[PDB]
């Protein structure tokens, strides 16, 4: 079902390029990646068997500052998926203004079918092989999907006995190791930020709506909790192995707690298990994908039931599904802009670790609130320029700043 | 000892084998220093550095220029850093070394190449993210400013790299009286948890140094009520407080404690078992013992010098309902404020001393409350809660690292 | 040869009433390091061209050298080295942790492309990476150079050691230039003012100003006194002056300017005498224009009693005796300027800390700077009863010497 990653992407990045105008030879070098690096990681399982793996950083570009984005441990990383992901982060970062280019890598492994030490082992042997590549002034890794805090303890760690200590080399650390206080939950939280700002221009808010929420991991989780805090009706909720539904509200913080002791999605009390396939065409007010990309395409985006898509996961929406979706009269909200809380209290976490000293956790939720709220005001003064939807209005506000800094770095050698 | 670390290690539940690698020293060092002395004659040296643990961040601790050299203590002490820069949630592990030798043997122009050359050797060791010196017995900010000026050779301008600079170099304002004045911090923390206030209590202070002159300083224009002061030399008392801004200008002035007008001249050995609310031990270690617990008089012991109490007093004085805040927590300014040293050199932009203070009260009141609540947790004394809360960051850092090569 | 006849006549005077010891002396005076490079380009035709590049690192006892990059074909060494000199007192003065540089390239900027500018900036950079550093030697625009001439000098320097935003100042703010610079050196100005006036117990509104010159230091130097309530009473530039014993209307008159009128022609004021700008009855005389303009054949005819000098050595040395014979007070330069020099000091600490400050931050920490720096040298004409053109000469070069003499002379 799902359009190729980067072909998607492209046809987005090609859509904003030519709302602005630009020539074709900048928006050659803008599109081609800086680097792409592929790594053999070959480790021992805990039997003593070898398994070997290919390990990808795509470092798309680095106009702006150090490159940023996270690692993905997940079965179907591929290069377009990586290459897609690290053009995604060169936008994001230029959209909430924050001083990082564009990067992302992964390795194409089942987490789930690896144990601890051996995921240990994978994690060092890669940092092990891109350790040249990266560093606190290059290019700073993160946690995406299948990996956490403690894969970037791990990095870190590794990385640390080639270049001395340097907590700056990785975001999303352990509050142990040098980790800010509200990195956690800053990507479902900065959700729930743009979402806020979205629906105060409709004189519309959180409690008003009921949510549907593909995935229940680091992002959904935090988004549910903060949606649910606010007074959100959660009717629906996914994960890869089931999923919940209740049309009067899923008790979250049950959910979250049933979760925490093991439960599945479909054994929780609260609710009613449900077919995981149905939850994008669910009766919703408010969709907000979660997990993979790809997921609202030419095949079902017709039965869609919401009137928002919130897009938390990166490139959920392909283009062809974003034409049906706005002739059925639903708003997107984009992904380099509603997920882009992650990366900025990682700016955060990595400027607390280059200034030694640690800021209080209420000065980290101070300024994401300002970054979101600028950034928010930002696209739609673009979108009122630009006379475009929203994903142009934050794409082009973004790809207008990478263009700037690249002209004004200059290119003889 | 090793006893004591072993209790602490069982309170917090932690494996024999991450016990093991606690205590085995990331890495010790012995150098030689050879140097021309003045006349042209050689003489030759060893140089130490006993690196415990990094763990929580780069290593830290002090340079001592002394003839007596311990490898076990050395060893010890370097430890005690480890857990006492995680008491303080600084972002350090532990590190001791030195070089065998008499200073007073030396000439300044001798002291500063012995100083050059064992920088020179240990260069690629230390560093502003890997292992941070400091002043210690025999060494002070001239040493500290020597090895910069070496080590800068090597990797370029480096500030960070020491502590206890010069304020010319980089030094912190507020190193001076850092220690006394986190003495008197930590005690308004402990004390707001029993509901009391500095101006409400009468103190005792033996030693008149610089922790003693500066906690005394700190204690009296917050409305304490200073009643003896002791020294080496002499002491003086006075129950309606003495004052200790004419008694600094009377220190200053070359004059004795015993010859204060503002006083009643008073036997030193008398000191601590003085009426008063709270007693600070500014001076020796191993004063407080099983022959004299029982006759102390405060109900507060703030201890500043290392090691005041041993254990038969502890316990004679738990008997007795006295709280003890330990020394590895209550002397802590000093090193609390080397870290906002290197911080303003990483960041290129100096502290006013107020921002330093403000600082240095908001890292000593939150340690407080971190000790106090680990006491609640495993039920013991303050002693043994800031022993677990230091012991345990480690452990905990050390465990999220991993062990994977 | 400005700059070297007022800092080695200073230089000696504050190093007699410190009383150094002759072999310090000698020392601080050699640089540390004098650097020519060769830098070859083609041409936009493909032919070639040779300029010579320099860089003179003049001391870095208390932290990083810091200076210009000049691209202009004049090229003195024993100026250049007066100018690093100068930077090495001058960042001691306000107590800045760098030490003093000062680099260019003898060539005419007018005579290259923009391209051609490019490629010399980054074959120049090619030519001292290793030379510079964020903790080493900060450059920084300079006659002939710009913050695009930085970009260039950011860009290929960070080939060659990653992302160093901090490794030049007076960058684009697009790449990580502070706020507030283009009003910082005439505000620090008025900042200095506001401090030596409050010794009197005095304030800006109670004066009337004369300044001369109006361009980036004169405006915003005249904007910042009129909003304090000063009265403006004259004000020149290279092509005329006008006078208005009532106070310009300096709000107006910026306005005239900025639609492209020239000062003389502005309506708000009376014609006046360029040379009787110097000379004209006010309170505050502000040189903002050009160095060496008092001298001994009109320094009897000042009027005010203060003169704060924001131009390079706008006061010979016969002026400055003339000057305190009658009593008239003298803010000397070397202090009165510095703003310029302390914001870009801000840039690189922002760059360093990550993370750029708002415009409000920066005009709060310029205004700490530059007052403490005042009373740090009010506090030393105290101890050596001197004027404050040697206090502030004698504050700057006893923290060089200090640092100098703690860092030791061993090997
Ligand atoms: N972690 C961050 O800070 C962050 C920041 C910005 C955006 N994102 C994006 O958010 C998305 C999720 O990342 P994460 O950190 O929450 O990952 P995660 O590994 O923490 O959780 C992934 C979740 O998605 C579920 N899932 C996987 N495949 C599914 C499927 N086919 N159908 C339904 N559910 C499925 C998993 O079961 C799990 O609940 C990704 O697109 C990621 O790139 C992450
Ligand atoms: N980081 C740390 O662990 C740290 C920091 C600072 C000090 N300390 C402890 O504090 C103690 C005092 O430090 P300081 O810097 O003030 O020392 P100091 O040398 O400045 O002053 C010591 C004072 O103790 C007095 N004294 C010595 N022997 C005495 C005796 N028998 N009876 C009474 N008074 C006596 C001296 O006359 C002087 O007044 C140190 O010895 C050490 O135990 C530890
Ligand atoms: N040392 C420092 O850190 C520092 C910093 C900034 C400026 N400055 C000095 O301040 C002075 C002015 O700098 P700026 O940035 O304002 O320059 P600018 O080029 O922006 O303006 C110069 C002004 O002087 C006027 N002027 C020129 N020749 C004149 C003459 N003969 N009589 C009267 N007015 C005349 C011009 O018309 C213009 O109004 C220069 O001497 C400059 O070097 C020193
Ligand atoms: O840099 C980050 O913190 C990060 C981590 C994971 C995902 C993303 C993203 O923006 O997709 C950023
Ligand atoms: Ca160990
Ligand atoms: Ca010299
Ligand atoms: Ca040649
Ligand atoms: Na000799
Ligand atoms: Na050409």
């Amino acid at each position: 079902n799902a359009m190729n990653a980067l072909v998607a992407t492209n046809r987005n990045f090609q859509r904003a390029s030519r709302i602005l105008g630009l020539d074709s030879k900048l928006e050659k070098s803008l599109l081609i990646p800086y680097r792409e690096i592929k790594v053999e990681c070959t480790i021992p399982k805990d039997d003593g068997s070898l398994v070997s793996y290919v390990g990808f950083r795509i470092q798309h570009d680095n106009a702006r500052g150090p490159m940023k984005g996270g690692i993905r441990y997940h079965p179907e990383v591929d290069p377009d998926e990586v290459n897609a992901l690290a053009q995604l982060m060169t936008w994001k970062t230029a959209v909430v203004d924050i001083p990082y280019g564009g990067a992302k890598g992964g390795i194409g492994c089942n987490p789930k079918d690896l144990s601890i030490s051996e995921l240990e082992r994978l994690t060092r042997v890669f940092t092990q092989k891109i350790h040249d590549l990266i560093g606190i002034h290059r290019d700073v890794p993160a946690p995406d999907m299948g990996t956490n805090s403690q894969t970037m303890a791990w990095i870190l760690d590794e990385y640390s006995k080639f270049h001395g200590h340097s907590p700056a080399v990785v975001t999303g650390k352990p509050i142990d190791l040098g980790g800010s206080l509200g990195r956690e939950a800053a990507t479902g939280l900065g959700v729930v930020f743009a979402t806020e700002a979205l629906f105060a221009e409709y004189g519309k808010s959180i409690s008003d709506m009921t949510f549907a929420i593909q995935g229940f991991g680091n992002v959904g989780t935090w988004a549910a909790k903060a949606i649910f805090e606010r007074g959100g009706k959660v009717v629906a909720v996914s994960d890869i192995n089931g999923a919940i539904s209740n049309p009067n509200g899923i008790d979250i913080a049950a959910l979250l707690k049933h979760k925490a002791g093991n439960g599945s999605l479909k054994d929780f009390s609260g609710g009613d298990a449900m077919n995981p396939n149905d939850l994008l065409v669910h009766d919703c007010d408010v969709l907000i994908p979660c997990a993979l990309g790809g997921v609202l395409n030419k095949e079902n985006a017709n039965d869609v039931k919401a009137k928002f898509i919130i897009e938390a996961a990166n490139h959920p929406t392909d283009p062809d599904a974003d034409e049906i979706l706005s002739k059925k009269g639903v708003i997107i909200l984009p992904d380099v802009y509603a997920n882009a809380g992650g990366v900025t209290v990682s700016y955060f976490e990595w400027v607390q670790n280059i200034q030694g000293f640690m800021w209080d956790e209420e000065k980290v939720n101070q300024e994401l609130k300002r970054y979101m709220t600028k950034a928010f005001n930002d696209i739609k003064a673009n979108c009122k320029t630009h006379n475009c939807d929203l994903r142009m209005g934050a794409f082009t506000l973004g790809l207008n700043r990478v263009a700037r800094a690249t002209l004004l770095r200059g290119w003889e050698a």
